[PDB]
């Protein structure tokens, strides 16, 4: 049994819930976990979604080395800035020292770039677009939670290069868009879009568009998945130039965007509950589990009838006939393991021609005639996602809290709140907010209490006439998310 | 142009190939290579088939991670001693020294099964069947060749655990005939089954089955796959025990096996020719190239028309519009990419309502009615696979030379043949017979001239009664192949 509450203990809760659930097992280093079957699995139907998407949009996939040289690695300056100390670093191979010493991919732009320049010489190369499923290495030394915040974790990583800024933006906001459509119809969570502040945009970037998720029972901020364009930043760092159809010599203007298995975890968090794990079908290898409950054959043989109707329609289920378990303990097995649909037959419903069908979200109950199952079935599949869904995005949406001044942050954010407040986005404000809210959340996590630029968001209210910036008192340019976050 | 014949110039042939036909790019870390997209198209087509074959077994896909303890690497002790001095070792964060080194996988035994007891308490939990697709290192300082013998490379690693010898022996053998499927349905590679000798087999393997293959045109045999019988050694050495239904304590009986890029490797160099890369239509991404040769319109028109006939079918094509390009560059560009058919038109084509239909393998021109265009292409596409496929099984034939004495071995290396021969098996023979051969190539290659045993056919011919051995003059056990190799 899951033997803390999630409102109460929410860290304890989580990893009881994804060792339990068999997603998560824990290693002997230290931010590093294994990814067991089930957790896999998820992964591998959010990749077959966003594969089909990007090759849309004529994205082709490869894969580049892990290694990359120091020569390569520094010719960025605010990228390597950004990286520097968390980037691993091999120097032997047994006993020997390496000649030189190479440097694990935190991500892959100093690595792909390094070769951009041969491949792209005229308008004709443009344009160029590439992504990878891979795993990168951000060695860092705080503390790691499991999917969120790993020291070495699996990811897609896409970058494109383009003739002008136009098409290159445009195909930032697609990839933010297939990341909401990633978020909302295969892991049922709704996310916010928006721009990241000048202190938070990725290193080298012009601009960092963003997902924002919210964990509302520990009051979190979760950056979902990011959408860099990096205008002609890294093209002068690398010197990829193209000659245009003028003959004019001009620098690409790149894209880069990723999403990782953090979706995974915003997913466990957002939807899970006192019992366990619970899935949107669309990430579940099980849609059904059958538990009969105790003629032995006729049962037997009514419950095999049903597999056999479920996966005839390619509703993938499993019939727990374990001789040695009581139904109750399979109720709860399968329930802790997220499966979405659990029939259950006895004998007064085999007279009836009947079966008792239970959702996993909201443990709803009802009877269902054999011949109606699988309709019966379809719909409630469709609903449960539809329903996790709905029942989040009222979360979300109940926890911003609109304020104008300084003086309302802390009460927002003690009540595990966002904040949406008028800001003129002065790059030195950022650090003075952050450690004035750390300074008074004074006032039982290990996480910091500091609270953090999230993003502006693209939906944005109106700003009245004199608004001013609700930290420093000059004019406010335009409303920005602030709030604790992973 | 490719300027090195296959024939005359293997290596420098083999290089141009597969850069000019935008497979590779090289990198400045040497032995890692960059995959460009046409390459990971192939390794994504086998990557689904054998996802498929393997599900059907029970085995589920999982993710371990890259780095590995001392303590875990250490606990085996054949297996060790065969990876130790091309382990690569992260030292470094940053500027600093991390706390503890750590080592970058080159395979995943000690990494899985660290955690495998925790998984396995009872006959219950069995069997356990496990596989990974990730990357490994294996940073030597022999000579690197894309593809084939590299410093990181993309497979696939499964790992299953079972009540008994019975059951994991059948899974072993069950997994090779899926890699003698990988290479002959989709790579169209014949492939021979063997066990490979005791100085051969994978470190800490009870016994390693394996695929081997041979490139004719420079002599080298290639192990293409490899699947392991581990027994109980590493389930004594990580302490693997279950209960069985006896109530008796048990250790698993454990496979491993594994599949590489090496396999697009060995199926550019059995295919390719002297015009560059010759694919399977099974991993090509476009089946069908039609260029137009010089009304305008019309001809686009009809080869649009074309290009809709056959992507209705779901046969990927692409029309070579593009203007500066004459049709006869359009030719070798997409000769040397390898794509299985090219369809012409001209305006003689199109009074006739004909077109002109052009095989990449042996060049074979024929003229097709527009109506009949369809059938006749997946006719073709099918004629091609086979004939890659016949056309290579007949050169793996006539590359086996049997042999009763040392005196002919020479002879059939230099004439690049493999031997078939009596042998009684000896490990210590191994050595001896590397070394002889080794210094016998005396009488242009960068690689060794040594013979080494490549495996022990499954398919055995009569051992005669008194037979000795080719080597040794003892008493000979069964035929084995000998030859040079990558
Ligand atoms: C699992 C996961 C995800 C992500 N991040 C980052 C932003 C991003 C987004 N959106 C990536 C660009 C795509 C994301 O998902 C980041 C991480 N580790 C780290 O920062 C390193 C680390 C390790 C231990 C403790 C603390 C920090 N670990
Ligand atoms: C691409 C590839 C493949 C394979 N091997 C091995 C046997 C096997 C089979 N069958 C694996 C078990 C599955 C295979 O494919 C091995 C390798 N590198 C190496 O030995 C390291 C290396 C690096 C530079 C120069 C020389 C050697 N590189």
């Amino acid at each position: 049994a899951i033997t803390s509450k999630k409102i109460e203990n929410f860290s304890d809760w989580y990893t009881q819930v994804i060792v339990k659930s068999e997603l998560i097992e824990y290693y002997d280093i230290s931010g590093c976990y294994i990814l067991r079957p089930a957790a896999y699995y998820i992964w591998e139907c959010v990749q077959a979604f966003f594969n089909k998407e990007i090759k849309k949009l004529n994205v082709e996939n490869s894969y580049f080395p892990l290694f990359v040289t120091k020569n390569k690695l520094e010719k960025e300056k605010n990228h390597i800035e950004g990286f520097s100390p968390e980037v691993a670093w091999v120097t032997k191979y047994g006993d020997s020292n390496l000649p030189e010493e190479i440097a694990i991919r935190p991500t892959s732009e100093t690595i792909m770039y390094s070769v951009f320049p041969k491949w792209i010489r005229s308008y004709r190369d443009l344009p160029l677009k590439l992504n990878q499923w891979n795993t990168v290495v951000r060695w860092e030394f705080k503390q790691p939670t499991p999917f969120i915040r790993t020291r070495e974790f699996l990811w897609q990583e896409g970058h494109t290069a383009h003739k002008n800024e136009e098409e290159a933006v445009k195909l930032v906001f697609d990839i933010l868009d297939l990341y909401r459509r990633w978020y909302e119809e295969y892991l049922a969570v709704p996310i916010i879009k928006g721009i990241k502040s000048e202190g938070e945009k990725f290193g080298g970037a012009n601009f960092t568009s963003t997902a924002e998720a919210f964990i509302s029972e520990n009051g979190r901020a979760i950056q979902a998945a990011t959408s860099h364009y990096l205008g002609t930043n890294f093209a002068k760092m690398f010197k990829i130039e193209f000659e245009d159809e003028n003959e004019v010599k001009q620098y690409v203007h790149q894209t880069s965007w990723g999403c990782t298995t953090r979706s995974i975890g915003i997913m466990i968090m957002t939807h899970g509950d006192d019992k366990g794990l619970v899935l949107p079908p669309n990430v579940s290898k099980y849609k059904v589990v059958i538990v009969p409950i105790f003629d032995e054959n006729a049962i037997h043989s009514y419950c095999k009838d049903i597999e056999k109707i479920l996966k005839n329609a390619q509703i993938n289920c499993v019939y727990d006939d374990r001789a040695s378990y009581s139904p109750g303990y399979k109720f709860n097995h399968w329930e802790l393991r997220g499966i979405p649909i659990r029939i259950e037959v006895g004998p007064k419903d085999l007279q009836n021609n009947s079966c008792v069908i239970v959702r996993r979200d909201n443990n709803e109950k009802c009877n269902v005639k054999k011949e109606s199952v699988l309709l019966e079935t379809q719909q409630m599949l469709v609903d449960i996602h539809k329903n996790l869904f709905l029942k989040a995005k009222k979360k979300l949406d109940d926890s911003i809290v609109q304020v104008t001044s300084f003086s309302e942050v802390m009460n927002a954010l003690n009540k595990k709140k966002m904040v949406l407040a008028p800001w003129c986005e002065d790059i030195a404000t950022e650090e003075e907010i952050k450690k004035e809210t750390q300074r008074l959340s004074l006032n039982e996590t290990t996480l910091s209490g500091a609270m953090k630029p999230l993003c502006i968001p693209l939906d944005q209210p109106p700003m009245p006439p004199n608004m001013k910036c609700f930290w420093s008192g000059k004019p406010a340019k335009r409303w920005c998310l602030f709030g604790r976050s992973y």
